[PDB]
């Protein structure tokens, strides 16, 4: 039908920066002046301008000037029904769910409210740079239906599903394991793998899931092997204690999900925070992934996710970063990277022996430094592999879907542009590009997101 | 000469919220529709609209509509010469100073560069909501002179001084204790208490101050009792170790400064982070103050400032929050409050016994929750008392200087206004006001700063 070509400064990844200590540039791919040829929303050719322009004689080239074009940000952990309540005051995980979250999520039972939230949810995500997300919904199929459908109109790849909740929640909010299986089964029928929609069996979290509800998820996963599994794991100490109480026959939090064959490829456990090295090794082995949500971890007091452990090359764990809106107070992955770096630097101090020498470990302390290479790989290619959708997204490789963002390195607080000028203007090398991207992360915010494209179509453009 | 009256929704403090557990509203003062009469930049009358409008028949009332007017934010710890380098990658305190800070601060030797930095420094502060700040400069008198003078043109109250550095820094950057005393003496002459300028004897930090340099500060403080003392204390573990090495004859970091009579009223020690309860008690007793810089503490990996300990009612320590630009990555006190709350919530989890019951302490765990009352009192009245300038600033009490900010509760990321609407529109009670201010802190950023006034004069107005 149509074929357009995007021109400008491009920056993406072809490998994991963690795999290149002291030489991360090798994981990045930079084109000061490149051209991407997208046909019907699919990359067909990527490379330097001349060479590509020449191989494609008459294509309509759209020139995004003075920006750094990167792949659309992947957010592996948001709560759709929490879009309106992301700054609840005073509570840790548990009392907060009861006090501020459930009373709001219950409103999504009403289809009109659900439709409006879904609209605002997706608008906030686009204005933030996020083109793909794995979303939690409420226990009512309504919110899930409205989300998949509005996602279709914008034709965005999205992972979502009915979020079952069995115990420890209001009676009017929880719903029977039977109905959950029934509804999830219906929703998988109507939405899974239709267009860019992907379904995820979603037992909210062990603490709120009776063994019947989890047994239901097990059945669902068995009758629908292609479906994803999305949940929470080891986020709060009180939560961890309760879980082993609600599930007396299990050794660790991850053990609860393994008892039902939920752990393996396409499994995402939000908030590592309190996972043991054993639990990390097990996930690495089975291919399960963890979602690092720093903004939330800090806002709710959960703690410091051990980034250096999950990235251990001997037992590498698959990951995707997350905003965790509700728990987290920011919709942008750029804001997530800000807190992600902070958590990692605090970890660096805990592992260098400056305090307790017996806990020292420089290799891990080094892995906690979130460079612009590591941070941006994590919200794109890395997040794609962590969600097992790297065949469709992650970078500008031909054959992948064309979701992308035009970053304005000068956006953000007043201090940004004089800071960025330390590098005149436009980035001329992969190092200068990486250097400005770190400034986007730490000195700027969503004001750096100038344009958000989905399938070769520009859905957003900062006023 | 002139007399103007500001009208609109006002919110300020008359007491410490910490002093009112379970009833913080009592520390706040709310006027849904009030009028402030300022004559030549000095509050002359404050109170509800009618009553004030009536007592002042023909005053030019300027109506700031749809905003929440609060006192100008006090920032007790910024580094002027670091304005351009606030997002340096990969290092903890020490290696970072060597790698990214000194090479930039040395440029301020040149008066043209210094003049431009001072300009950008103050612009960033105003666009951020900060009207008063205690600033660190470089070792060259130039940067200090240019700062005081540009502060005069805008007529802003500012605490600053020659930042002496003796050891552990480049040779071209450090300067003799003699010259330091000489120059500081000159600068105190020309600037201290002239207009709204206040001088602070500034030994950068024990680690970089030979006993001669500190003995010089002692002399200065003795010949100029009215001058402030500004420095750093216990920010990094490696830094703490080095200090006790560079000062073998002292027991604790605070002990180094007491050896020279620097600790007492008007003393500010940046970054509590590694202070002992004994050190806190000593400061509380002598009246010295600590400056909590959460953004910096997290960015450099320093750690979690024990907010609950400094606010201990039996040994209350005077405070002022700080951005610490350079170390910190944000110029706004609103952004500082975001990380301040996060540090405090992580502390709440460490003190509630959910992990180690022997370390439990609910009274302190409670004091770590940064409510909109506690947070905003800290960046205004609280910060004023912590800097001993509460006679001139802090709130809208008649006789105080009229520095203020018009906050737009709807500013910030896309999600803000649907979130704030959970309260139709305009705040009708002190609770609704506090409720929206917490959303300013956590869901918004500097985009919430619509107007910044200094001495009854509007210096800034968001485009
Ligand atoms: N992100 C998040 N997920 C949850 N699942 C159950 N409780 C929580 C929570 O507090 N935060
Ligand atoms: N804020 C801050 N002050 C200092 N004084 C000496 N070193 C430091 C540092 O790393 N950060
Ligand atoms: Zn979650
Ligand atoms: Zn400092």
């Amino acid at each position: 039908l149509t074929t357009v070509g995007i021109r400008g400064t491009f920056f993406d990844f072809v490998d994991d920066p963690w795999k290149h200590i002291g030489n991360e540039q090798a994981a990045a791919r930079f084109h000061q002046d490149g051209l991407m040829v997208v046909t019907d929303g699919v990359i067909k050719a990527f490379g330097p301008y001349e060479k590509i322009a020449a191989a494609h004689p008459g294509v309509e080239i759209t020139h995004i000037k003075d920006r750094i074009i990167v792949p659309g940000f992947i957010d592996g952990h948001i709560h759709l029904p929490q879009t309106r309540v992301l700054g609840a005051y005073g509570e840790q995980l548990l009392p907060w769910l009861q006090k501020s979250i459930y009373p709001e999520e219950i409103k999504y039972k009403d289809r009109n409210y659900a439709r409006e939230g879904v609209k605002r949810f997706l608008d906030a995500l686009l204005a933030a740079g996020t083109t793909t997300c794995q979303a939690f919904t409420s226990s009512s199929p309504v919110a899930t239906e409205e989300l998949f459908e509005e996602a279709s109109r914008r034709n965005m790849r999205v992972i979502a599903g009915l979020t079952g909740i069995d115990r420890n929640a209001p009676a009017e909010f929880i719903d029977t394991p039977e109905n959950f299986y029934r509804d999830s089964k219906r929703l998988i029928a109507q939405y899974h793998d239709k267009g860019r929609n992907l379904y995820a069996i979603t037992p909210r979290f062990a603490f709120g899931a009776s063994p019947e509800l989890l047994k239901a998820c097990q059945r669902l996963k068995h009758e629908h092997p292609d479906c994803w599994v999305n949940t929470h794991i080891s986020e709060n100490p009180a939560e961890c204690s309760g879980v082993l109480v609600e599930h007396p026959d299990c050794q660790d939090y991850l053990g609860v999900y393994e008892k039902f064959d939920l752990v393996g490829p396409k499994f995402s456990g939000g908030h590592g925070v309190y996972l043991s090295n054993n639990e990390f090794r097990r996930m690495s082995k089975k291919g399960a992934a963890v979602v690092f949500c720093p903004c939330s971890n800090l806002f709710l007091g959960s703690g410091l996710f051990r980034l250096g452990r999950a990235t251990d090359p001997e037992h590498r764990v698959k990951m995707s970063f997350g905003t965790d809106v509700g728990g987290g107070n920011r919709f942008s992955m750029i804001s997530v990277l800000d807190d992600a770096y902070k958590v990692g630097m605090c970890n660096n101090t805990l592992l260098d022996g400056s305090i307790d020498p017996s806990r020292k470990d420089l290799a891990e302390a080094e892995r906690n430094k979130l460079s612009p290479y590591r941070g941006f790989w994590s919200v794109t290619l890395g997040g794609a592999e962590g969600l097992y959708i790297d065949d469709k997204l992650g970078n500008f490789e031909p054959g992948k879907e064309a979701d992308f963002v035009a970053l304005d390195p000068n956006g953000g607080q007043l201090a940004q542009p004089w800071h960025q000028s330390l590098i005149g203007a436009g980035p001329r090398t992969v190092d200068e590009a990486a250097s400005m991207l770190f400034a986007v992360m730490m000195v700027g915010d969503d004001r750096c997101v100038d344009e958000t494209w989905v399938m070769g179509k520009r859905l957003y453009k900062k006023s």
